[PDB]
């Protein structure tokens, strides 16, 4: 699969994995969903800061999957990390996306010169938690019910990739 930048036309392919992965799933800790307009406010957000917006496609140019990130904390002092997220069409699982499409993110976030990556996964998928660790991700994060879905609550873990170890400052 190629992984290239977003363009508007990929947008309703987004919304439709988006919207699927909020009411089945406890990847993203949202039950509402959102309508086009939504996302396209979220891609011109993501273009003025700069970030990237990634999508997964093929010869037929459907969008199989779709990545970004942006901040982490709303604050000055964060600017040098970035949190992720990554979602694969539900027809396109098993066939290893997921990394291509976080690979592709800390490529892009390595050549902006961003120190560390940060990812929040919901403490019992032990899959993603170990994808992200052959990544080079190490757990700094584990705190228990910080979240809920579905009428339980949730156990979240962190994890985070330094981006460029020698560099001593910023």
């Amino acid at each position: 699969a190629s992984i290239r930048d977003a363009g508007v036309a990929d947008l309703p392919g987004i919304l439709a994995i988006y919207n699927d992965a909020v009411g089945n799933t406890t990847a993203i800790w949202n039950e509402t969903p959102v309508d086009l307009a939504n996302r396209q406010a979220w891609f011109d957000a993501r273009a003025r800061q700069g970030y990237p917006i990634l999508v997964a496609s093929d010869a037929a140019g459907e969008v199989l999957g779709y990545a970004s990130y942006g901040d982490w904390r709303p604050f000055e002092g964060f600017r040098g990390t970035v949190e992720h997220s990554v979602y694969v069409r539900d027809d396109q699982r098993g066939k290893g996306l997921g990394v291509q499409l976080l690979q592709a993110l800390i490529e892009r976030a390595r050549a902006q010169g961003l120190h560390v990556m940060v990812a929040a996964i919901e403490s019992g998928n032990a899959a993603s938690i170990g994808l992200h660790r052959r990544l080079g991700f190490e757990i700094s994060g584990q705190m228990p019910q910080v979240g809920q879905k579905f009428g339980r609550w949730l156990d979240l873990t962190f994890m985070q990739l330094n981006l460029d170890p020698t560099r001593s400052a910023p």
